[PDB]
């Protein structure tokens, strides 16, 4: 361990790479600086709740390969990672507060076989040599692999993974993982799940013919083509901006469509990675706004499947949907056999 | 009062909504965090000169309806608001340092009828029940309403208002208010005033045929059409970029026209809401710059009216114009019956 | 000296201009505020390693004329400036930690003729009266002028200079300087040098017919036209995104071409001004990434000249090129008389 050594690696290798060497370091203002040719240059600003120098080290020792999005790990109940740091780029902080064989200040253990780790769900990366076997010996754990594991039934994970804070479907690298989980020394069967698409509002990319049609076509043209009469897409997806309180607008693709033609404000008042997000929206054009707007990025085809697979005979009820391996509650309101609204409740 | 309760509301409702409940809270680094599933998530970064936890509470209890822009309130001499917080999004801080019936740390009173409030100009919102009557009983105050008040002559305010930091002309909600003011227990007659348009440089929207022509047409074509020869629009509005010191460029629409074709730097060295703004501009293309460039966003039609309504017989003089209810001083330079320049002086 | 006076100047003149007057000032949170109509407004946030009030003063007293880019001054070995502050906008801090006749807290001297300055390479600005003569009397120094100096052989500097953080080729102002340097009281002959173009990725402007062709034409079309077969532009300039480790992509123009069609992430892990830059790149489309990607912004014509002026008979060797007056090392890899790669090594 050495602050100056960590700094040397960041300067010379872009991250911690176990290289020998030292550079001069100063710490002020929750910030780490290094001296370059007689002047101080900022290397790291600490936005975590850890000590500046500890956060610096964990950031430097972050996983720089494609890794599961934090929301996936959280949903599977991961407490800690084996011999790596999953950096949470949404929070600009470590996904997990403790480590195993990374950093002396945050380590609870050097190896995941230590008894302190037993009650924790440890994340194992099958791409790293030996970690598949560690998962077999672990009481509680989650495992990812690129291929088959002998004697374990896989769960096909999302297409996308996070690489240095960039969520992408890898072409030059593999981002689709098989998932395995153990609880109390017993291999679990992971449930059937939809997956969120983890897209952003600005450069929203469609991933189906339906989504291409939605973005290109007008509202009534689209609803007609896919026979979505009575499912209240006008409200739920397209959004209603007629009243002071903004109605619906619960699918990300719907936001992307409007943002294209008419910008608006999104306040991310809980800035973290989560399967579904709450935003305080204010529509700049109309002045329609709402304090808590639940937004989820499902493939529109998946959302259509879900809403078409519900009974529409009651006024209001909770609808449970497994998304990203967690149970998301939706509220379904109907009237005379038609949907009034269908939105996630967090 | 309760920090944890305020936090609960922000997490669950997006703002303070008087709901019961508590969440775990940590305060570090002038920042408020809450614990979500074993990890700390940032709720609020304090950029005010108040204590972090006080600023947090005032922000949470901000007015989330369309409200007057801070510049309007400042110009009318408002010192404090009755039973609400006008959040200043330009400064990312409370518009007023004291409160009435909001927060125990900043309250000077629970109700505006208390004698401490007498010398202060209190802001009353007629949309809130009872506040019209409080204004009648108040010695010093400013009132807004959507409609008529019995026995009071109104002043028609700006078309636009601020909703959650977004200045807009409301369609789904009403943003145009009637204004009333009292001084020493006497109802004032508010002066005839122009209003600034409160637009931004990037997505500048024209609001007249003249403004559409200005943006579309070339300089000489426009000046010809509206017979603006001798009023020196070339300098004042379009701007002169021939010399090291940038000449003119005092209307926002003029900046918007050039930014469209040729980007430049604007240093907002006094970041606050004000009827007219001073910027340190540097033109990227030419290298023409000026330390103090006074810029005001008047409707071009209004600006044309003002400059055409002046005597042009003297070399230099001060011209007073009521804008946003305050007296803005302009310097008018003329030569042989022609304008040389006409710009606001702050 | 006076904090309140410095603040008065910033408020009234946009920078320090030696005007008399005072405004109320508060210092909290490494931030300087001033009181305007009963509310605090932020004037300056300190991002330097100096005391907040010292950094404020140096920033206020920054040079607001076109000045050499910091990388140029660093390369020429400048330690200090005579009677001015070169503000480093890349680091948001003073380029030099000490001053001469600027600020009482940072001054080592009032005038550069003081004996403390003898071992330091002082930067002299010939546009300022008397400083040419000070350079003649100085033991160690660097001088810039707009025109000829009697009895000194000039070095023609870059076309571009920095004006208030904006690098530009001046039209309304002169940005091309003659350079002179003295070491141990002896005038030096500055070496023949290429210059970097100091452009940015987003609004990349071509400055030759070759560069226009590169941006417009496809890869194979361009390589054919300029007979660049065997120089491995496919790898070096255009970049290879086929493997998990990103190959090549060492010219800024190459990044600009791809960013146009396909965005990517650049982590500037040493945020300073330097002749060549190291970035941690992650390609959003492919997932191809690399921790240390050396990038230099040479005019493509200059880069073509350099690579065509090398012997290609050995497997690997270091190639030294004078750029921005400093020796930049390139690694040249060849195979059977063809280039494999040619990239800067820092
Ligand atoms: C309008 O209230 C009458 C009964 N009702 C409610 C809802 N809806 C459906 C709907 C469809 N489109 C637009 C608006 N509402 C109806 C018909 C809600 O979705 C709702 C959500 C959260 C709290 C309460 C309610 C609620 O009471
Ligand atoms: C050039 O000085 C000769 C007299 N004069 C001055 C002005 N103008 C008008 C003008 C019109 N277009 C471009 C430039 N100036 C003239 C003709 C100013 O506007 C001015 C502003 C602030 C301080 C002083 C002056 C000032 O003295
Ligand atoms: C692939 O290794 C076999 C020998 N070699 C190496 C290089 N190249 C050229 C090349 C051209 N295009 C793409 C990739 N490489 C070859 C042929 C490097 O550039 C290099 C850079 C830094 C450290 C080591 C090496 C290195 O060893």
């Amino acid at each position: 361990m050495s602050l100056e050594n960590v700094a040397f690696n960041v300067v010379n290798k872009g991250h911690f790479d176990g290289q020998q060497g030292e550079v001069p370091v100063s710490i002020i203002n929750n910030t780490v600086y290094t001296k370059v040719d007689g002047v101080d240059v900022e290397l790291f600003e600490n936005k975590t709740t850890l000590p500046v120098n500890v956060a610096f080290e964990l950031w430097a020792k972050r996983n720089i390969k494609p890794v599961p999005e934090v929301k996936i790990l959280n949903n599977l109940g991961v407490d800690i990672a084996a011999n790596t740091v999953i950096w949470d780029y949404k929070r600009d902080a470590p996904a997990h507060i403790s480590t195993i064989g990374v950093c002396s200040m945050t380590d609870i253990a050097k190896k995941p076989t230590e008894t302190i780790c037993a009650p924790l769900t440890v994340f194992f990366d099958g791409r790293v040599d030996g970690q598949v076997d560690l998962f077999r010996n672990a009481r509680n754990g989650v495992l990812i692999t690129e291929g088959s594991v002998k004697g374990l039934q896989p769960s096909v994970g999302p297409k996308q993974a996070s690489l240095n804070g960039v969520t992408l479907i890898g072409e030059a690298v593999k981002t689709q993982f098989n998932y395995y989980k153990k609880v109390d020394g017993v291999v679990q069967q992971l449930p059937e799940t939809y997956f969120t698409q983890s897209r952003n509002l600005q450069e929203f990319k469609p991933r189906s013919q339906m989504e291409i049609d939605f973005l290109e076509l007008a509202m009534d043209e689209f609803i007609e083509r896919y026979k979505l009469e009575g499912y209240a897409f006008e409200h739920i997806v397209y959004g209603d901006f007629s009243h002071s309180q903004l109605g619906g607008l619960h699918l990300l693709i719907g936001l992307a469509k409007r943002f294209k033609e008419s910008p608006f404000e999104l306040e991310d008042f809980i800035p973290m990675d989560s399967t579904v997000k709450n935003y305080f929206i204010t529509d700049a054009q109309t002045g329609s706004s709402k304090c808590v707007c639940s937004v989820i990025d499902l493939l529109l085809d998946d959302f259509v499947e879900i809403i078409k697979s519900q009974d529409l005979s009651v006024v209001s009820k909770v609808v449970k949907v497994t998304i990203d391996y967690t149970e998301i509650s939706f509220m379904l309101w109907c009237k005379d056999g038609h949907v009034e609204t269908f939105y996630p409740k967090l």
